């Protein structure tokens, strides 16, 4: 009859695939290899984007890797002996602009850390959810978390108030959690804990906060920068163009001076020629590749706007080339031209510390992951359910439980990995769209995913700019939520609003939800104590 | 009967009475009076919040008004007169932080001049709407445009690529083309000109950008502040500890000073503190009043909290005073002790300048003014000519035509007055609520706006952080339009989402528009191109 036929009525009626129960499903083998495929077209994005986005929280490192430098740049370290001539010993500034050359080091070999550390992350969930739980998702670091982790939780370059081994620490113990009230059936009841504008309005506050975080310079396009008087103007100017800012003190006549130990900011500042920044053109027509394709319903749109942007960036001695003729520069070249590395995690594995659990700021993250991944995950997982038809009348499809221990389990795998919690992706609904309905679109998934190793060198070379419109678009995408908010009533759209719009502008998904859920606990407060004084009797 | 009975019965069977329609409209005389107070208590926020943003604009004056500044703080100029003592000629930086005595003189004078300016607008073009239309709208200087025109097109004290007298002669022709298209009956195609997107998502993206306002510094209060790595964090912290930020020179060691000129920024950097500033918290808690109130649909509820936080920061010595221990709260405190005052604009008022027309900019606010106006006075025109029943089967109202170009000239000597464009208020929706159906509503609105003067002094006195949440709940109320949008269309998501986000982030709205415009004709070139190409025949 046909080889493609015979191949799939011999792995149907195997043992195998009486194990992944494909005739019982409609499927049975090509088809899943097919679901598979398109998953990881839809979801390849990640593979730069979770690396960029976790590199840019500075890794495991600290001033430590910092390099002594001379008094002057003309002279290396090395040869920094003579009169008037002395070392300088690295401090905290030495992270951040103007960036000390071994975090940068650091940085770099931290990014290739990361995305050993997502690839590998994403196969084992697939893998686990594949074979425990039996279904077509694929699982892979958290688009709306990693952002979270990266520049709040830990803050660029270690800025924030929790160190990155400690978010490790606190996403591990969330995942622990995460299975811990999956397994006793309690989840439920907090994902009803929640008030519903904030549950609602949550994921479009992260879909804002990813779309500011790619109109930025050292995460996205730009087009978004400082201004003195209002904080945020039209950005997009050349790099030569952009200027650092410190804290200075005012008076009463106008005299203006350094603040010692002022934090630096990176070249935020457009001096002139906005608009004119060829890295945010890039950009803009790589937004516009991955616009198209979504539009046009073409998988891999957000895949191939970034590698069209990087690959216009892999030259090498234009205005938007990611190796720039710099030291940095000329290690990132050498390192990708080997093509193909097969790179082991030397720093972000088993990177878990627990020192910070006393800290308030550590149970903030950990409560705004585990809330986060409890309503997402729920949420996701259940719309799959019936997408692929797995619901019945009472709305369980089979293998949620095992499902949901499966994500936690890739929480805590990811976690000891050295990444931000990974989660079941919405993609997975190409392959359920396909046609895949067993555990085998996830093991291809996997299958694909591994193949992704041994391509670091060129998933390590995408520059901001490519990451960029994926953030953008991820972002438009997230935004549909809206819809579901009455925003006539106040009870509900206030707190939505708060939510939605605290999330970008004070930068933080923990501060979103906390504005949103206090805003509707104290609007309801008057209504909460009037039905309170009705049962008692008080009040008809 | 009751003297009410009489009052009605005579006023609906006399002259004015039949010009206004009352008998044809079931509405004599106390129902246009409470229509006409329920619309006052609803837009009375506008009395404060107008003047307070247009006066963050810096008004008509330059450096011209800076005073001389001695060496020394200590030494007044009269007296700055010894060895190594000389005067400080004032520079374009005397008008930003420090800013000059002299500015801030400016500054109240023209806020004044602003407040007196806004309840005049407010008063010719409700008089000539109810007069000439014959309509129940309340005319009033549009809350959207009010910051575009303050922060974007003219910018903080002067800050922009337009002068404010420059932006005055933009509003003035922006006010002359809006009547000539309306006479002539071109406004509808210019409407359908939008793309549908970009239309519908223009208020959301104006709604954000107002919120966004209301959580910054010196516009409300706070909780947004400057941040060197994400450029956005959680502020309201007390402002003894927030400090500027100066542009400087980074290097390749780690050496960094001041640049020569820089435009040093306002107290926008909390360095402790934070969510400590009993400023922030005075606004939240007039921030929860109005939410109660508009929950509770109490008429008035911004212009309760406004009161209810003003009041708190009248008192002298206290961390939220609006009259602070210094020269400047000294002449505000003098100037409110009066509570009643007959304040005659002096500068603002025929403060056009024709010099910028050649400009691009000029332009660019012309059309953003121009297209704001048509589309926003069109749809609330039409909402509330659906609202009072003054809709026929063909979707006219009768008094359209003199609608709009009550609408237009009100705009003509709003712009005159000194003032950003003047629109029909859906909160006259409220008056049609109560009951209102004639112009009498309008002259009822308008002669409560006369007694709004007289109190120049009450309204002068009005703090950021009383502007603050009706910034906040307008953004909210601006908000609801989003479900108009298909976010399941890419074609039609990515557009309005464009449109949403750049408003707040580059924190222009004409920035907003461009963008939005932008991708939406991009994202449709090739459907464009296909449908041309099928009607030329090429394709089937
Ligand atoms: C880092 O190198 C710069 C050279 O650009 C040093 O700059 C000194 O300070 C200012 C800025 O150039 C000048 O007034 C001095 O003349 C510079 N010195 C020299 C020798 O050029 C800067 O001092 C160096 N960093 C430190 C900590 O000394
Ligand atoms: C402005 O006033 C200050 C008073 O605080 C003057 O004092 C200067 O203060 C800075 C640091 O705050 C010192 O570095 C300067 O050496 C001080 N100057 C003197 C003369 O003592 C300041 O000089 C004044 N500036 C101007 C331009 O008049
Ligand atoms: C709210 C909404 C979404 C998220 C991030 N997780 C997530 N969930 C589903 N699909 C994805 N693809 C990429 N990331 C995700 C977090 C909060
Ligand atoms: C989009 C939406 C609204 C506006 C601002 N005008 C406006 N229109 C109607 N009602 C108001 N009350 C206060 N301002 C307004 C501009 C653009």
């Amino acid at each position: 009859p046909k080889l493609l036929n015979r191949l799939n009525t011999y792995v149907g009626s195997s043992r195998v695939g009486k194990r992944f129960k494909l005739a019982e499903r409609n499927s049975t083998f090509t088809t899943e290899l097919r679901a598979g495929t398109a998953t990881f077209l839809t979801m390849a994005y990640i593979l730069a984007v979770n690396a960029s986005i976790l590199s840019d929280s500075g890794g495991t490192c600290s001033v430590s890797d910092c390099i002594p430098l001379c008094s002057n740049p003309a002279i290396e370290p090395s040869q920094c002996t003579g009169p008037g001539l002395r070392l300088i010993q690295p401090d905290v500034s030495c992270k951040f602009n103007p960036v000390n050359p071994g975090y940068a080091a650091c940085v770099e070999e931290i990014r290739k850390d990361l995305i050993v550390a997502t690839v590998a992350a994403s196969l084992i969930g697939c893998v686990i959810m594949g074979l425990m739980a039996n279904l077509p998702l694929a699982l892979a670091p958290g688009m709306g978390t990693n952002a979270y982790f990266a520049y709040t939780v830990v803050g660029f370059h270690g800025s924030g108030s929790i160190s990155y081994r400690t978010a490790l620490a606190a996403v591990f113990i969330e995942g622990l959690i995460f299975l811990f009230i999956s397994a006793i059936g309690f989840r439920a009841k907090l994902a009803k804990l929640v008030p519903k504008p904030v549950r609602i309005s949550s994921s479009a506050g992260i879909g804002l906060f990813l779309a500011f975080i790619g109109l930025q310079n050292n995460q996205g396009i730009g087009l978004v920068g400082y201004s003195p008087s209002t904080l945020v103007t039209l950005a997009a100017c050349p790099a030569s163009s952009r200027i650092s800012l410190a804290p200075v003190i005012t008076s009463a006549n106008g005299t203006v001076s350094l603040l010692a130990g002022g934090s630096v900011s990176g070249d935020i500042m457009c001096i002139h020629g906005r608009m004119e920044s060829p890295t945010f053109w890039l950009g803009i027509v790589g937004f516009v590749i991955i616009a198209y394709c979504l539009v046009k319903n073409v998988k891999g749109a957000m895949i191939y706007g970034i590698v069209f942007v990087t690959a216009v960036s892999w030259f090498r001695n234009t205005e938007v080339t990611a190796f720039p003729n710099t030291s940095a520069g000329d290690a990132a070249h050498d390192y990708f031209k080997k093509i193909v590395d097969v790179h082991v995690i030397k720093h972000t594995a088993g990177a878990l510390s627990f020192s910070g659990i006393n800290k308030g700021h550590f149970w903030e993250a950990l409560v705004t992951f585990l809330y986060v991944d409890i309503l997402d995950t729920t949420g996701t997982l259940y719309s799959m359910a019936r997408f692929a038809g797995f619901v019945d009348e009472k709305g369980d499809f089979a293998g949620q439980y095992f499902a949901f221990m499966s994500d936690a389990s890739a929480i805590v795998i990811g976690s000891l990995l050295g990444t931000s919690p990974v989660t079941v992706f919405i993609e997975s609904s190409t392959g359920i769209r396909e046609g895949g309905r067993t555990g085998l679109t996830a093991i291809t998934v996997a299958v694909y995913f591994l193949l992704a190793m041994f391509f670091t060198p060129l998933l390590a070379s995408i520059p901001a700019w490519a990451v960029g419109p994926p953030l953008i678009l991820v972002g438009v995408m997230m935004m549909k939520s809206v819809t579901e908010i009455d925003w006539e009533d106040m009870r509900e759209a206030i707190p939505a609003f708060v939510t939605m719009i605290l999330m970008p502008l004070t930068y933080s998904v923990a501060y979103g939800l906390i504005g949103g859920i206090g805003s509707y606990v104290v609007l309801h407060l008057w209504d909460w104590g009037e039905e309170g004084l009705v049962k008692l009797g008080f009040l008809k």
